[PDB]
């Protein structure tokens, strides 16, 4: 329902008592207010309603026990996956299931594994659904789907893995050049091209989801149910200036998403830190990228880089096909000069 | 390869050295030789080969993990096994599975569980097949199919089971009246009858393969695979003569069985208990029938009973249609008036 702005004393007028205990709440100034109340507006309506929500690839080319098992036909082995997998480790648990790591005995090779209760979600048929479509949508730059086990109500999914961890971990224990940044974009905007091409927006791209291989290699993870194999309220730092506007959006939000990944890179910590997740959504929607702490260090390449990544027109803004052709992307090392930063990431981390 | 025999010595000529081996240790005297050479020949034969084998239900009205997923399509519940039942007892292990007992927690009834390695077996087909005929074939009288389920590679498969133990713990603990017994052999005939309706011989009637319940209601089982849901060399007490002279047979071997098993109702153990099995296999094909310890105590109906059943000539012997009409089975007391006695073995059995 409309509600108003009363110009001189910067009090909005007829809003819900939600929008208005989160304004309380948001340490936005009444001079920010006044500045762009539309922006504010916006942002409250996007952290009122945001319960994140589930994402499933419906993009295929009540239920009973021979439907599933219809279903399953084509995806589940025999086989037992707590034989065919050592070293389980239980990396997170929630409403969607269980996750672990695992590795696979005979290959030697890591994986993923999100165990289902069939009979505890009602959505059975998204979930099987997503794993049909998951099994033919394949590609190096993401984790892809592997194998699937029926364990009478428990059905496990297996997706690849990578022994190298986060790219979080890479960023905040070493300080990274830009021609290995260069080439971490490249395999993004690879991941980025291949999924836009198939009518899949990943929405959360950053430094946490981006998985390294030992050798250098990288993939993408959560751009699907069965590829949320990672563990993850907070501010989100990454989301674009039409998404928090909570304006209609396409998959250019995901090269937005890209360039902050970039700034993370180069500072070695996310924007917004310390900041109340409603002032970092007001700040996104208004000032669109945060400001950098060291700028002039930076090329005039990838200077020119983060503008096309982080223009906040939509119409402006690269996609994933242009962004590839982009100089900056010359520079990129190969991938194995990643491997010392792992090892290093790795032995700062113990714990 | 044909072998002879010089009468006055008593000396087989050419026979195998496995048969002569088996010969020396069969404590069958050089009378019974000369006696009847043939039947001797034909047991040496039958013991010597005799690995039991399995028995499969192919009688259905390599393989790949999406043709196992399809066959097993209209079999497989979706559901925890170690979740829908407790009090789990295991009750035996070989190359054919492993076989528990258990109740049901909804209902509250007895089960058994038999445990299939689908990976181990290379006659998967006949597996699943056997499951498939079971499922179809339906019998108050017999152990009937419940429900099966996939835990990986292990396919477990649910018979029906009875709370009251097997017909052997009442036979060796307590006495049987006539009438007992009648109500006994009817039940077993109602089953016979319906397995020789579907091409079906059981082959192994015996009271070990009798299961009572509570309220004193009588299954077979081991009649297929998936029906072997007992613990279980030795003496083959209730083979008919055809069978061990090695002959062609049919299904009124079941009716020779049953008629055996009523003599060790009312003996309370079965015939040639400390015989060697040779001898046993000697004496049932030149005999036919063993010897009753006290023959006088029992009714002239239930002499022409047995008769009926242990008639040697197959075509004098009578089929489980026939014999549901003698006049033996007007004697059946209500199956309820097992109760008693089955609770006194139970009492008697502990350990």
């Amino acid at each position: 329902i409309h509600v108003g702005f009363d110009a001189v004393t910067g009090e909005f007028t007829g809003m819900p008592e939600q929008w208005a205990r989160l304004l309380q709440t948001s340490n936005i100034t009444k001079l920010e207010q006044k500045k762009n109340p539309q922006a504010v507006l916006d942002v409250l309506k996007f952290y009122d309603s945001n319960t994140v929500k589930q994402k499933y690839l419906s993009f295929t080319p009540k239920m009973t026990d021979e439907e599933i098992m219809e279903k399953l036909r084509t995806i589940v082995s025999i086989g037992d996956p707590k034989k065919k997998y050592t070293r389980y480790e239980k990396i997170g648990q929630g409403a969607s299931g269980t996750v672990f790591t695992a590795t696979d005995v005979a290959l030697g090779q890591e994986v993923a594994i999100r165990q289902i209760n069939l009979q505890k979600q009602p959505k059975k048929e998204l979930i099987i659904n997503e794993i049909l479509v998951m099994k033919e949508l394949k590609n190096p730059n993401i984790v892809n789907f592997l194998d699937s086990y029926l364990v009478g109500d428990e059905l496990f999914v297996v997706m690849e893995y990578l022994a190298g961890g986060s790219l979080t971990d890479v960023v905040t224990e070493t300080c990274m050049d830009e021609a290995q940044i260069a080439a971490v974009c490249r395999e993004c905007l690879q991941a980025l091209e291949f999924l836009h091409a198939n009518q899949v927006i990943h929405r959360d791209i950053k430094s946490d989801n981006v998985l390294l291989g030992m050798e250098g290699s990288v993939k993408l993870t959560d751009f699907g149910f069965c590829a949320q194999i990672t563990p993850e309220v907070g501010t989100p730092y990454w989301m674009a200036p039409e998404v928090v506007t909570r304006k209609a959006y396409g998959p250019k939000v995901d090269i937005w998403s890209l360039g902050i990944m970039a700034i993370e890179m180069v500072e070695g910590e996310p924007p917004y830190l310390n900041e109340n997740p409603l002032r970092a959504l007001y700040l996104i929607a208004t000032n669109g990228t945060p400001e950098l702490q060291n700028p002039e260090k930076l090329s005039p390449i990838f200077r020119d880089f983060l503008n096309r990544c982080l223009e906040m027109d939509v119409e402006k803004r690269g996609s994933a096909k242009e962004l590839l052709q982009h100089p900056f992307l010359k520079l990129a090392k190969p991938l194995s000069s990643l491997t010392p930063l792992i090892m290093a990431a790795k032995e700062a981390m113990k714990s």
